[PDB]
């Protein structure tokens, strides 16, 4: 019993985290095989940073102007390159700590695990949901930037997220491990603002069901809804519309509780309308939107 | 900025996490030197359970009655001994990834991370706080037991939890790593009651802090008030009362802000009494006592 934001296990990326320093500029990188992936903004000055040309930059840069640090252990770099906004510097050592691993671009409304590290030093892991407008709400301090954000199946590391910069909102933007940002950013220290935010419908259900799991009950009712109406209800509070691939998605914790999803539907219907009362589900006064199907089908019993 | 649940990275303590194996029983222990701890209740069966004679049962076995299994490779057990309510089972192999550590009793109010282990193969992380009543709420399900809570301060991992129960209101309760209990409970499948639980005031007004220095200040007044004056109002809400040594504890994050202790206190008060109206602090719409003035120091700027 219980249901708490859990993060995976962090060990196999602690053993990938390393630091680069490029002139008085730190951040962190990823070490995987021989090849070490950081935010390219690493090598920007601090005038450079207003407005940069990467492809200027890069080509005033060798080899030797990358400090790469492995602990103490200092890596010998013998290679540079340009992949988007990442930067890939090749060393002379593969990691021996490399997991298997692949690189995998996440939707919004997913969610995954980031360990968040300064001066290639990992400091603490948290779960963290890609939003619909394609930021994160991380906790992100400056020199966090190159932390990463991965999920774990079967001791495969799918690495999705590298942490590049904070808006002015307090959100967070960054990459895929491609170099290409999630939503419409750029980086470069200029003011950029995400587009308008909405709640991740499906995840809320979801949390319902594991709240049913564990024997919250109170806010259940007798009523149904249609997929139609419960849209409409959806569109007034800023709700994602439904699907019926996200009713399917979930198939199983409907299945596992005995509650038809469009039965849900109505009870997320009243506690839209009425809120609370002053009670709690699962230890939360709000309807927590950061729990993915999968997240709830993981953490919890297959018994409810 | 941001402010999140964060968990220590949990790589030292995924290498020291085996499964231990006794007739049907099998549960999680944890490697250390050449020494592996789980519960005791390993030994028991569906019977002994009720109300077990450990002394007996133990002296019923003998060291191949122990399967040890760190991944597939079996552990050869050499030794096994009683310590309170947890059962140590020497192996010919001492842990070659065994960390810095030591084992820590925590106070009512601390927090910790736990690491989550269902057959000796790690889950998940997420961080709990020891209630005032001893009990822990955590996210747990059959299997678990033996998965252990830590906190880690320079390499060094001071293992506080292990974990052995779920009582019937859903929370968990288990042992420090000497096999003493946490609270007036006992290893055997009777119901338990924990005594009626407290909200962690001192943490409360660390979030607080947390909020302001992450720019979240709409709650705050001009209002001061003293120390007695609010220990009446914490009485009423059933608040812990907060002592000159909690003061002292906050006076870091007191002096980031700008704000005193005494000053927040007000705000606290308003927030007893009037509730938030519909706002958000750091994304909760409840008051959080699960954050230690050392947690939000930790994860926080060090500039408000
Ligand atoms: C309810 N509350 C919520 C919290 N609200 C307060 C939030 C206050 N937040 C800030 O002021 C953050 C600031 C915003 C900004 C952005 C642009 C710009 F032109 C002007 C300002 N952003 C930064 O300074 C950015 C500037 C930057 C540098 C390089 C690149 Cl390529 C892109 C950018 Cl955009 N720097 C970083 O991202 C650091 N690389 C890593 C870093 C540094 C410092 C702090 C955090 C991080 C991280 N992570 C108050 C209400
Ligand atoms: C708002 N909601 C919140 C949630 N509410 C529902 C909560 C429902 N919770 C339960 O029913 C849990 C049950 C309670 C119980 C306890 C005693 C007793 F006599 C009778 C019952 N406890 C167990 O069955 C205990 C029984 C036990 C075995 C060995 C020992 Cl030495 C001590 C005990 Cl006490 N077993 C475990 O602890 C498993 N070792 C590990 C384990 C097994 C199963 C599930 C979880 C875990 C863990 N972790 C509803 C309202």
């Amino acid at each position: 019993s219980g249901f708490r934001k859990m993060a995976f296990p962090s060990g196999k990326v602690e053993g990938c985290m390393v630091q680069v320093t490029c002139g008085t500029t730190t951040l962190n990188g990823l070490w995987l095989d021989d090849v070490v992936y950081c935010p390219r903004h690493v090598i920007c000055t601090s005038e450079d940073m207003l407005n940069p040309n990467y492809e200027d930059l890069l080509i005033r840069k060798s080899n030797h102007n990358f400090l790469v640090q492995a602990g103490n252990v200092q890596l010998r770099v013998i290679g540079h390159s340009m992949q988007n906004c990442v930067l890939k510097l090749k060393v002379d050592t593969a990691n021996p700590k490399t997991p298997k691993y692949k690189f995998v671009r996440i939707q919004p409304g997913q969610t995954f695990s980031v360990l968040a590290c300064y001066n290639g030093s990992p400091s603490g892991v948290y779960q963290c949901a890609m939003r619909p407008n394609f930021t994160i709400k991380g906790s992100f301090l400056n020199g966090s930037c190159g932390s990463v954000g991965f999920n774990i199946d079967y001791d495969c590391v799918s690495f999705c997220y590298m942490h590049h910069m904070e808006l002015p909102t307090g959100v967070h933007a960054g990459t895929d491990l491609e170099g290409n940002f999630y939503g419409p950013f750029v980086d470069r220290q200029t003011a950029q603002a995400a587009g308008t935010d909405t709640t991740i419908t499906v995840n809320v259900l979801a949390w319902l069901y594991a709240a049913v799991i564990n024997g919250d009950r109170w806010f259940l009712n007798r009523f149904t809804t249609t997929l139609n109406d419960f849209n409409l209800v959806a569109m007034k509070y800023n709700y994602e519309p439904l699907t019926q691939d996200h009713v399917d998605i979930l198939g199983p914790l409907s299945a596992q509780t005995g509650i038809a999803v469009l039965d849900m539907c109505a009870s997320l219907k009243e506690l839209l309308q009425n809120g609370m009362n002053g009670r709690t589900i699962l230890g939360s006064a709000l309807l927590e939107d950061e729990f993915t199907p999968f997240d709830v089908v993981r953490q919890c019993s297959g018994v409810t």
